[PDB]
């Protein structure tokens, strides 16, 4: 049970392995996308190890929101003036790929529907 | 100003339109969006009245996190056992509908990427 736990964002978290951080806080991490689907997109991944949306506890609701809020701040500051999407993905049918929460922000194209 | 805005939104938190009601307290309502996507997709939106993610406050951060919460709540109430996916849009780009923040989240089928 390393700080940021078991998985490849564990790693980025704990500086073992480089990314394309945008920015940093005590409590979460965003970075550039290695597969980006839009010019501009990025992830938003909290310190602490939650394995999934589905198992987040009540009182992680202001880590959640902060976040959502991060994300925002950092499309402003890559500027996304014309909008942009946030997804969080459970499990197969979500696509959620990493067994770690986190916030996708896509933009500087049209973003088409439905989502996926 | 009257309770819950001037959109669409506002008339279903003072039950002026139908929704089907899947979840109700004090600082949120979801129901299912009646454009529907995939076999289950649902709305989780603030009773108070965010004109869109770019323009929410610091001291949003709890209600947003709140939004995730009720969110999963729901896809699991509702049997989405083999995953889902939560959608934030935000303005032009980002195919935003409503100004007023709305959480998508849309199970019962394989989401694909990138998502759209
Ligand atoms: C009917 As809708 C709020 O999914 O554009």
């Amino acid at each position: 049970a390393r700080p940021g736990g078991d998985t490849i964002f564990g790693k980025i978290i704990r500086k073992e392995i480089p990314a394309k951080i945008i920015f940093e806080d005590d409590r979460c991490l965003a970075f550039h996308d290695i597969s980006p689907q839009a010019p501009t997109h990025f992830l938003v991944i909290p310190k602490k190890h939650i394995s999934a949306i589905s198992v987040a506890e009540d009182d992680d609701e202001s880590l959640l929101g902060h976040l959502m809020i991060v994300g925002k701040k950092c499309a402003a500051d890559l500027g996304l003036n014309k909008g942009y999407r946030m997804v969080v993905n459970e499990g197969s049918d979500g696509g959620q790929s990493v067994y770690h929460v986190h916030l996708h922000v896509l933009g500087g194209r049209q973003m088409h529907w439905p989502p996926g």
